[PDB]
Protein backbone atom coordinates (compact mmCIF):
# COMPACT_ATOMS: atom_id res chain seq x y z
CA UNK A 1 0.00 0.00 0.00
CA UNK A 2 0.92 3.69 -0.16
CA UNK A 3 1.70 6.01 1.96
CA UNK A 4 -1.23 7.96 1.33
CA UNK A 5 -3.16 5.24 2.18
CA UNK A 6 -2.52 4.89 6.02
CA UNK A 7 -3.58 7.96 8.35
CA UNK A 8 -1.83 8.07 11.80
CA UNK A 9 -4.90 10.23 13.42
CA UNK A 10 -3.18 10.37 17.15
CA UNK A 11 -2.35 13.80 16.92
CA UNK A 12 -6.11 14.94 16.72
CA UNK A 13 -7.10 12.85 19.70
CA UNK A 14 -8.68 15.41 21.69
CA UNK A 15 -9.82 17.37 19.16
CA UNK A 16 -11.84 14.06 17.81
CA UNK A 17 -12.86 13.08 21.50
CA UNK A 18 -14.45 16.75 21.38
CA UNK A 19 -16.30 16.42 18.02
CA UNK A 20 -17.78 13.18 19.68
CA UNK A 21 -18.32 14.61 23.60
CA UNK A 22 -21.62 17.30 21.70
CA UNK A 23 -23.31 14.23 19.83
CA UNK A 24 -26.05 12.77 20.92
CA UNK A 25 -25.42 10.29 23.52
CA UNK A 26 -27.72 7.56 22.76
CA UNK A 27 -28.10 7.78 18.60
CA UNK A 28 -30.68 4.64 18.06
CA UNK A 29 -33.39 7.07 19.50
CA UNK A 30 -32.91 9.36 17.15
CA UNK A 31 -30.64 8.19 14.33
CA UNK A 32 -31.38 11.10 12.10
CA UNK A 33 -30.77 13.86 14.22
CA UNK A 34 -27.65 12.08 15.68
CA UNK A 35 -26.21 12.16 11.69
CA UNK A 36 -27.19 15.70 11.60
CA UNK A 37 -25.19 16.43 14.58
CA UNK A 38 -22.16 14.11 12.86
CA UNK A 39 -22.22 16.10 9.57
CA UNK A 40 -22.00 19.19 11.21
CA UNK A 41 -18.79 17.98 13.33
CA UNK A 42 -17.84 16.58 9.94
CA UNK A 43 -16.98 20.02 8.87
CA UNK A 44 -14.76 20.73 11.53
CA UNK A 45 -12.59 17.84 11.02
CA UNK A 46 -8.82 18.49 11.20
CA UNK A 47 -7.93 19.81 8.21
CA UNK A 48 -5.11 16.85 7.26
CA UNK A 49 -7.75 14.27 8.59
CA UNK A 50 -10.58 16.19 6.19
CA UNK A 51 -8.28 16.25 3.02
CA UNK A 52 -7.32 12.85 3.29
CA UNK A 53 -11.13 11.94 3.11
CA UNK A 54 -11.79 14.38 0.42
CA UNK A 55 -9.15 13.14 -2.01
CA UNK A 56 -9.79 9.44 -1.27
CA UNK A 57 -13.76 10.10 -1.86
CA UNK A 58 -13.35 12.12 -5.30
CA UNK A 59 -12.18 8.92 -7.04
CA UNK A 60 -10.71 5.84 -4.45
CA UNK A 61 -7.34 4.77 -4.72
CA UNK A 62 -4.49 2.36 -6.46
CA UNK A 63 -5.20 0.78 -3.03
CA UNK A 64 -8.90 0.89 -2.72
CA UNK A 65 -9.25 1.80 0.69
CA UNK A 66 -8.08 4.26 3.18
CA UNK A 67 -6.65 3.34 6.55
CA UNK A 68 -7.19 5.88 9.85
CA UNK A 69 -5.09 4.66 12.82
CA UNK A 70 -4.81 5.87 16.24
CA UNK A 71 -8.43 7.38 17.00
CA UNK A 72 -9.26 7.63 20.16
CA UNK A 73 -10.85 4.27 20.85
CA UNK A 74 -11.52 3.63 24.69
CA UNK A 75 -9.81 1.27 26.84
CA UNK A 76 -10.67 -2.17 26.79
CA UNK A 77 -12.13 -2.12 30.52
CA UNK A 78 -14.24 0.64 29.60
CA UNK A 79 -16.21 -1.12 26.91
CA UNK A 80 -18.78 -3.29 27.24
CA UNK A 81 -18.56 -6.61 26.87
CA UNK A 82 -18.28 -7.77 23.16
CA UNK A 83 -21.63 -7.83 21.59
CA UNK A 84 -23.58 -11.62 20.94
CA UNK A 85 -27.10 -10.51 19.51
CA UNK A 86 -28.35 -8.18 16.43
CA UNK A 87 -29.88 -5.89 16.70
CA UNK A 88 -28.51 -3.83 19.24
CA UNK A 89 -30.41 -1.83 22.12
CA UNK A 90 -32.04 0.80 21.39
CA UNK A 91 -30.88 2.31 24.50
CA UNK A 92 -26.93 1.48 23.67
CA UNK A 93 -24.54 4.16 24.83
CA UNK A 94 -22.24 5.64 22.11
CA UNK A 95 -19.30 4.29 21.89
CA UNK A 96 -16.14 6.58 20.33
CA UNK A 97 -15.57 4.20 17.66
CA UNK A 98 -19.15 4.82 16.58
CA UNK A 99 -19.18 8.37 17.18
CA UNK A 100 -15.76 8.40 14.46
CA UNK A 101 -18.41 6.11 12.06
CA UNK A 102 -20.75 8.85 12.19
CA UNK A 103 -18.50 12.25 11.93
CA UNK A 104 -15.78 10.53 9.15
CA UNK A 105 -18.48 8.92 7.65
CA UNK A 106 -21.17 12.25 7.25
CA UNK A 107 -17.51 13.60 5.72
CA UNK A 108 -17.90 10.84 2.72
CA UNK A 109 -21.48 10.66 1.97
CA UNK A 110 -25.24 9.09 3.59
CA UNK A 111 -25.04 6.54 5.74
CA UNK A 112 -27.35 3.70 4.34
CA UNK A 113 -29.50 0.59 6.17
CA UNK A 114 -30.91 -2.32 4.08
CA UNK A 115 -34.34 -3.24 5.48
CA UNK A 116 -33.94 -6.81 5.29
CA UNK A 117 -30.13 -6.82 6.73
CA UNK A 118 -29.58 -6.74 10.60
CA UNK A 119 -33.39 -6.20 11.40
CA UNK A 120 -33.01 -2.50 9.14
CA UNK A 121 -30.41 -1.05 11.14
CA UNK A 122 -27.69 1.44 10.19
CA UNK A 123 -25.10 0.68 12.48
CA UNK A 124 -23.85 -3.18 12.76
CA UNK A 125 -21.82 -4.93 15.02
CA UNK A 126 -19.34 -7.57 13.57
CA UNK A 127 -18.50 -10.20 16.66
CA UNK A 128 -17.99 -13.79 16.64
CA UNK A 129 -20.85 -16.10 17.16
CA UNK A 130 -20.35 -20.10 17.66
CA UNK A 131 -23.07 -21.52 14.70
CA UNK A 132 -22.31 -18.82 11.91
CA UNK A 133 -23.32 -19.04 8.59
CA UNK A 134 -20.66 -19.70 6.19
CA UNK A 135 -22.03 -16.69 4.26
CA UNK A 136 -21.93 -14.76 7.87
CA UNK A 137 -19.64 -11.60 9.09
CA UNK A 138 -20.51 -13.77 12.52
CA UNK A 139 -17.82 -16.38 10.68
CA UNK A 140 -14.19 -16.67 12.71
CA UNK A 141 -12.73 -19.93 11.66
CA UNK A 142 -14.12 -20.48 8.40
CA UNK A 143 -12.49 -17.33 5.95
CA UNK A 144 -14.85 -14.94 5.07
CA UNK A 145 -13.93 -15.21 1.26
CA UNK A 146 -13.90 -12.27 -0.85
CA UNK A 147 -17.08 -10.38 -1.76
CA UNK A 148 -18.21 -6.66 -2.89
CA UNK A 149 -20.80 -5.95 -0.35
CA UNK A 150 -23.72 -6.28 -1.91
CA UNK A 151 -22.84 -6.24 -5.70
CA UNK A 152 -26.65 -7.46 -6.57
CA UNK A 153 -28.48 -4.66 -5.10
CA UNK A 154 -29.37 -1.92 -7.17
CA UNK A 155 -28.42 0.39 -4.01
CA UNK A 156 -24.96 -1.13 -3.35
CA UNK A 157 -22.65 1.72 -1.18
CA UNK A 158 -19.80 3.24 -2.56
CA UNK A 159 -17.69 2.59 1.01
CA UNK A 160 -18.04 -0.11 3.30
CA UNK A 161 -16.66 1.64 6.71
CA UNK A 162 -15.33 -0.89 9.66
CA UNK A 163 -14.23 0.75 13.17
CA UNK A 164 -12.38 -1.64 15.71
CA UNK A 165 -13.28 -1.48 18.81
CA UNK A 166 -11.79 -5.14 19.82
CA UNK A 167 -8.95 -6.92 17.81
CA UNK A 168 -9.14 -10.32 18.22
CA UNK A 169 -7.03 -11.78 21.20
CA UNK A 170 -4.37 -13.16 18.99
CA UNK A 171 -4.24 -10.11 16.52
CA UNK A 172 -5.26 -13.28 14.04
CA UNK A 173 -8.22 -11.94 11.57
CA UNK A 174 -6.75 -9.93 8.63
CA UNK A 175 -8.97 -7.99 6.53
CA UNK A 176 -8.09 -9.09 3.16
CA UNK A 177 -8.58 -6.00 0.28
CA UNK A 178 -8.32 -7.15 -3.71
CA UNK A 179 -8.52 -3.71 -5.82
CA UNK A 180 -8.88 -3.88 -9.63
CA UNK A 181 -6.70 -0.99 -10.29
CA UNK A 182 -4.09 -3.70 -9.44
CA UNK A 183 -5.15 -6.44 -10.40
CA UNK A 184 -6.21 -5.17 -14.26
CA UNK A 185 -2.58 -5.21 -15.63
CA UNK A 186 -2.69 -9.25 -14.73
CA UNK A 187 -6.03 -9.81 -16.49
CA UNK A 188 -5.15 -10.51 -20.07
CA UNK A 189 -7.04 -7.83 -22.65
CA UNK A 190 -9.19 -10.62 -23.88
CA UNK A 191 -10.31 -11.43 -20.54
CA UNK A 192 -11.14 -7.74 -19.89
CA UNK A 193 -13.12 -7.62 -22.78
CA UNK A 194 -15.30 -10.37 -21.63
CA UNK A 195 -15.91 -9.36 -18.31
CA UNK A 196 -16.48 -5.81 -19.20
CA UNK A 197 -20.52 -4.58 -19.33
CA UNK A 198 -21.29 -8.30 -19.45
CA UNK A 199 -24.05 -9.11 -16.85
CA UNK A 200 -23.68 -12.36 -14.69
CA UNK A 201 -25.83 -14.27 -12.77
CA UNK A 202 -25.18 -13.08 -9.30
CA UNK A 203 -27.04 -15.22 -6.09
CA UNK A 204 -27.97 -12.82 -3.13
CA UNK A 205 -27.32 -12.76 0.31
CA UNK A 206 -29.35 -14.87 3.04
CA UNK A 207 -30.87 -12.16 4.70
CA UNK A 208 -32.43 -10.99 1.12
CA UNK A 209 -33.64 -14.51 -0.07
CA UNK A 210 -37.05 -13.83 1.90
CA UNK A 211 -34.16 -18.49 -4.68
CA UNK A 212 -31.17 -18.86 -7.14
CA UNK A 213 -29.52 -16.29 -8.76
CA UNK A 214 -32.28 -13.34 -9.25
CA UNK A 215 -29.60 -10.62 -9.81
CA UNK A 216 -26.93 -10.13 -12.85
CA UNK A 217 -24.06 -8.69 -12.16
CA UNK A 218 -21.16 -7.01 -14.47
CA UNK A 219 -17.86 -8.27 -12.78
CA UNK A 220 -16.11 -4.97 -14.71
CA UNK A 221 -18.14 -1.96 -15.66
CA UNK A 222 -18.60 1.59 -16.42
CA UNK A 223 -15.43 2.88 -17.66
CA UNK A 224 -13.28 0.02 -19.25
CA UNK A 225 -9.84 2.01 -18.94
CA UNK A 226 -10.68 2.12 -15.04
CA UNK A 227 -13.23 -0.28 -14.52
CA UNK A 228 -15.28 -0.95 -11.58
CA UNK A 229 -15.70 -4.10 -9.66
CA UNK A 230 -18.50 -6.52 -8.91
CA UNK A 231 -17.37 -10.14 -7.35
CA UNK A 232 -18.29 -12.50 -5.23
CA UNK A 233 -16.29 -15.48 -4.37
CA UNK A 234 -19.39 -17.22 -3.43
CA UNK A 235 -22.28 -15.65 -4.74
CA UNK A 236 -21.40 -15.27 -8.86
CA UNK A 237 -22.69 -17.74 -11.22
CA UNK A 238 -21.90 -17.55 -14.72
CA UNK A 239 -23.26 -20.11 -16.54
CA UNK A 240 -21.35 -20.02 -19.98
CA UNK A 241 -18.16 -22.06 -19.73
CA UNK A 242 -16.20 -18.41 -20.94
CA UNK A 243 -17.58 -16.63 -18.16
CA UNK A 244 -16.84 -19.31 -15.88
CA UNK A 245 -13.42 -18.69 -16.92
CA UNK A 246 -13.00 -15.26 -17.55
CA UNK A 247 -14.27 -15.08 -13.78
CA UNK A 248 -11.43 -17.69 -12.64
CA UNK A 249 -8.68 -15.11 -14.36
CA UNK A 250 -10.57 -12.26 -12.39
CA UNK A 251 -10.80 -14.22 -9.20
CA UNK A 252 -7.05 -15.11 -9.61
CA UNK A 253 -5.69 -11.88 -10.01
CA UNK A 254 -7.58 -10.56 -7.03
CA UNK A 255 -5.97 -12.68 -5.24
CA UNK A 256 -1.97 -11.84 -6.38
CA UNK A 257 -2.75 -8.43 -5.15
CA UNK A 258 -4.92 -8.67 -2.00
CA UNK A 259 -3.27 -6.44 0.66
CA UNK A 260 -4.25 -8.00 4.53
CA UNK A 261 -4.96 -5.44 6.64
CA UNK A 262 -5.02 -6.38 10.70
CA UNK A 263 -7.45 -3.93 12.41
CA UNK A 264 -6.78 -2.71 15.98
CA UNK A 265 -8.81 -1.13 18.21
CA UNK A 266 -8.87 2.38 17.44
CA UNK A 267 -7.83 1.51 13.51
CA UNK A 268 -11.10 2.79 10.71
CA UNK A 269 -10.97 0.95 7.47
CA UNK A 270 -13.14 2.54 4.36
CA UNK A 271 -13.26 0.49 1.73
CA UNK A 272 -14.21 1.63 -2.17
CA UNK A 273 -16.84 -0.62 -2.37
CA UNK A 274 -17.13 -0.11 -6.30
CA UNK A 275 -13.06 -1.25 -6.76
CA UNK A 276 -12.19 -3.64 -4.67
CA UNK A 277 -13.44 -6.65 -2.34
CA UNK A 278 -13.08 -8.08 0.97
CA UNK A 279 -12.18 -10.64 2.86
CA UNK A 280 -11.67 -11.89 6.87
CA UNK A 281 -8.94 -14.45 7.55
CA UNK A 282 -9.61 -16.87 10.39
CA UNK A 283 -9.55 -16.45 13.98
CA UNK A 284 -10.63 -18.48 17.23
CA UNK A 285 -12.92 -16.70 19.17
CA UNK A 286 -13.10 -17.58 23.12
CA UNK A 287 -16.61 -16.12 24.08
CA UNK A 288 -15.26 -14.60 27.29
CA UNK A 289 -16.09 -11.36 26.73
CA UNK A 290 -13.63 -9.95 24.68
CA UNK A 291 -14.07 -11.41 21.87
CA UNK A 292 -13.14 -9.39 18.61
CA UNK A 293 -15.36 -6.51 17.87
CA UNK A 294 -15.90 -4.28 15.12
CA UNK A 295 -18.66 -1.32 13.49
CA UNK A 296 -19.62 -1.49 10.53
CA UNK A 297 -22.17 1.52 8.36
CA UNK A 298 -22.70 1.66 5.03
CA UNK A 299 -21.93 5.06 2.84
CA UNK A 300 -24.34 6.33 -0.41
CA UNK A 301 -22.50 8.50 -2.61
CA UNK A 302 -24.22 10.88 -5.28
CA UNK A 303 -22.77 9.27 -8.04
CA UNK A 304 -23.32 5.29 -10.10
CA UNK A 305 -27.44 6.00 -9.40
CA UNK A 306 -26.68 5.16 -5.53
CA UNK A 307 -29.56 8.20 -5.09
CA UNK A 308 -31.95 9.31 -6.70
CA UNK A 309 -33.06 12.93 -4.46
CA UNK A 310 -33.98 13.81 -1.16
CA UNK A 311 -32.34 10.86 0.52
CA UNK A 312 -30.55 11.37 3.93
CA UNK A 313 -28.64 9.51 6.28
CA UNK A 314 -29.87 7.32 8.33
CA UNK A 315 -32.55 5.89 5.52
CA UNK A 316 -33.27 2.68 5.49
CA UNK A 317 -34.08 1.11 1.78
CA UNK A 318 -36.19 -1.81 0.51
CA UNK A 319 -34.27 -4.73 -1.69
CA UNK A 320 -34.17 -4.48 -5.58
CA UNK A 321 -31.94 -7.26 -7.54
CA UNK A 322 -29.63 -6.12 -10.46
CA UNK A 323 -30.53 -6.61 -13.80
N1 LIG B 1 -19.67 -13.74 -0.42
C1 LIG B 1 -20.65 -13.24 0.51
N2 LIG B 1 -21.68 -12.68 0.07
N3 LIG B 1 -20.40 -13.39 1.93
C2 LIG B 1 -21.33 -12.90 2.92
C3 LIG B 1 -21.04 -11.43 3.21
C4 LIG B 1 -21.31 -11.10 4.67
C5 LIG B 1 -22.81 -10.90 4.93
C6 LIG B 1 -23.04 -10.63 6.42
O1 LIG B 1 -22.93 -9.45 6.86
O2 LIG B 1 -23.34 -11.56 7.21
N4 LIG B 1 -23.32 -9.75 4.20
C7 LIG B 1 -22.77 -8.50 3.61
C8 LIG B 1 -24.14 -8.10 3.18
C9 LIG B 1 -24.69 -9.34 3.79
O3 LIG B 1 -25.77 -9.82 3.89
Amino acid sequence: HMMMTVVDCSEYSADLLALASRLPRIPRQDLYGFLDAAHEAAGDLPEGLGTALDRFNADGSHDGYLMLRGLPVEDDDDLPATPTSTPAPVDRPLQNMEAMLAVIGRRLGLHTGYRELRSGTVYHDVYPSPGAHHLSSETSETLLEFHTEMAYHVLQPNYVMLACSRADHERKAATLVGSIRKALPLIPEEVRARLFDRPMPCCVDVAFRGPGAIANVKPLYGDPRDPFLGYDRELLAPREPDDVEAVAVLSKALDEVSEAVRLTPGDLLVVDNFRTTHARTPFSPRWDGKDRWLHRVYIRTDRNDQLSGGERAGDVVDFSPRR
